[PDB]
């Protein structure tokens, strides 16, 4: 006696979450699913390890995966684990306008500061822009002062966000056969806009994400 009507409420409101970074960013594949402790929901794309892009905005109350190397091959239902129910979009799939049901893009704070301040941040973040060939030439200027927070012009800020678009389709329009190289490139453009923004733990979280994507063997 209303136990369907529980069970398809638990389905319906991972498919809802699914959905609603589905039409944020459609051209990837995404999938959520729901642990055995029955509360934390884990949300995933296949596009860098579990990796969450910054142009999508977050619901409420989900859990990422850990940055952590895990293998290129790996698909959305493969990188959920185990967990007690699935919902899923496949890259391209058409995604409804959202109603009044569509979950509140509030979880993005939570989601994104689960990671450890990661040791020596600044220094950490000049030497990846240091050995990284590929940045363009508003990386290089602005690393530097982005770490010592003397403040950049907007013109700077223009070209940073411009570049970020830029890869940001580079990527996406390549995938699912895009290089984790550019992937890399576009987590360190964006932990620089996080900095200057002062959103310094979300620096972190892409500062984080690039060292386990530019891992070598
Ligand atoms: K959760």
């Amino acid at each position: 006696a209303g136990a369907v009507s529980a069970r398809a409420a638990e389905q319906q409101r991972l498919q809802r979450i699914v959905d609603a970074v589905a039409r944020q960013e459609p051209r990837i594949s995404w999938a959520a699913g729901l642990r055995d402790d029955g509360t934390t929901t884990l949300l995933v794309t296949d596009l860098a390890g579990g990796w969450i892009p910054p142009h999508v905005r977050l619901p409420a109350n989900v859990t990422l995966l850990e940055p952590t190397a895990r293998r290129r091959d790996a698909d959305v239902i493969d990188l959920l684990g185990a967990v007690v129910a699935v919902a899923a979009h496949e890259s391209n799939t058409y995604v409804a306008e959202p109603g009044p049901d569509a979950p509140a893009l509030t979880g993005d704070r939570s989601a994104r500061s689960a990671i450890p301040k990661v040791d020596e941040f600044g220094p950490t973040l000049v030497e990846a822009v240091r050995r990284r060939d590929s940045l363009p030439r508003i990386a290089q200027a602005i690393a530097l002062p982005a770490v010592r927070k003397t403040g950049v012009l907007e013109n700077e800020a223009e070209l940073l966000h411009g570049c970020i678009t830029a890869v940001k389709e580079s990527v996406l329009k390549a995938y699912p056969s895009h290089e984790l190289t550019a992937v890399g490139d576009w987590m360190l453009l964006a932990a620089i806009e996080a900095l200057i923004d002062e959103q310094d733990y979300l620096a972190n979280y892409h500062l984080a994400w690039y060292a386990v994507t530019t891992r070598r063997g």
